[PDB]
């Protein structure tokens, strides 16, 4: 499968909450997983909270979905240390709290070190730009940082240096990723990208790569814009590795000013279409791009954001259906599937 075809991770998100797509219930994704990836990255189930259970760690469902991992040929990417969106926020993690300092310590160090020698690597911190499409409570940007309850406490962006080094420390052998979307478009959030990492990088924080989650549409953003986003990080320094973290690419693009070129009914690409011609397209020259600019020995994997299609969180947006991943609803292999193999294979 995939993962035959490459020398870094080919790993997938999955879920473990119920419904059809968990993990545990389902066999047919169980064999995909065993088939064709080599690692998983948990979709929801090691956000912050979920480590804990009323006031103290738990580990039991996160355990149980890294250890199926190891017995069916997966290595674990950690999602996420520390991020900002209350729905999986620790109770601790507010501005309310006056032991918030010592209550993320106790965070970083526990979790970190539960999973030593079991999972890969980590998202250690994902979202710490501010994004204007993605600021409900309307903070503002911090020059360009996003004010979510960790700057605020530490008062500004020094939790990220501080999240970094307690991981280190807890887990040594873990590879450190920052981790953000939109950072692929090439605009004002790459920009903010590289002050980010290169402040991390002149404070000697123990970074190790940096995560593009690329969301993106089949057409936007172009590929030369994708392409030099990387090339920008990738020239931030001689080791930093890049891992594309959560990669699914949508049919439609609501936000282009044109409402004739959207598919709108659920059967319109259910067995072809120009768009999943478009898609196969899409995913082969983004692995394209990936092998071209960023280094053999500095590829810290391609990750894919579920298995089939229903399972996506984008398989409806903007009151729209969509279908934006490698297997359809009947768990087929898509001409997705084949514009990630004839990249990976040259
Ligand atoms: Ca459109």
């Amino acid at each position: 499968g995939l993962a035959s075809l490459a020398d870094f991770p080919i790993g997938v998100a999955v879920a473990a909450s119920g419904g059809n797509a968990d993990i545990f219930t389902s066999s047919a994704r169980q064999n995909i997983v065993r088939a064709e990836f080599n690692q998983i990255t948990a979709e929801n189930i090691m956000k912050m909270s979920y480590m804990y259970s009323g006031s103290n760690f738990s580990f039991t469902n996160s355990d149980r979905l890294v250890s199926w991992a190891a017995q069916n040929g997966q290595t674990v990417h950690g999602h996420a240390l520390v991020w900002h969106p209350s729905y999986q926020l620790p109770n601790w993690a507010s501005d309310s709290n006056a032991n918030f300092r010592q209550d993320f310590a106790r965070h970083i160090d526990t979790v970190a070190a539960h999973f030593a020698g079991q999972v890969k690597s980590w998202d250690v911190v994902n979202e710490a730009l501010f994004d204007s499409a993605d600021d409900p409570d309307g903070r503002g940007s911090a020059n360009g940082y996003r004010q979510s309850v960790f700057y605020r406490q530490f008062g500004g962006p020094e939790y990220i240096d501080e999240a970094f080094r307690r991981a280190r420390a807890a887990d040594p052998t873990a590879e450190l990723y920052y981790n953000d979307f939109n950072t692929e478009e090439n605009g004002a959030k790459t920009t903010a990208l590289v002050n980010l990492v290169q402040r991390l990088l002149n404070n000697g924080v123990p970074i190790d790569g940096v995560g593009f989650q690329m969301h993106v549409m089949n057409d936007y953003p172009s590929i030369a814009n994708i392409r030099q986003a990387m090339q920008k990080i990738v020239a931030l320094s001689p080791t930093l590795k890049i891992k594309i973290t959560e990669l699914d690419v949508r049919l439609n693009n609501p936000y282009d000013g044109n409402s004739s070129n959207d598919y709108t009914n659920r059967n319109d690409c259910a067995v072809s279409c120009a768009g999943l011609d478009r898609q196969k397209a899409r995913y082969k020259e983004i692995v394209q791009a990936y092998l071209e600019v960023v280094p053999p020995g500095r590829r810290g994997g391609i990750t894919v954001w579920g298995i089939a299609d229903p399972d996506s969180w984008l398989y409806t947006h903007q009151n729209l259906p969509d279908w934006p991943l490698l297997f359809n609803d009947n768990l087929q292999p898509k001409p997705a599937y084949q514009g990630v193999v004839e990249a990976l294979s040259g």
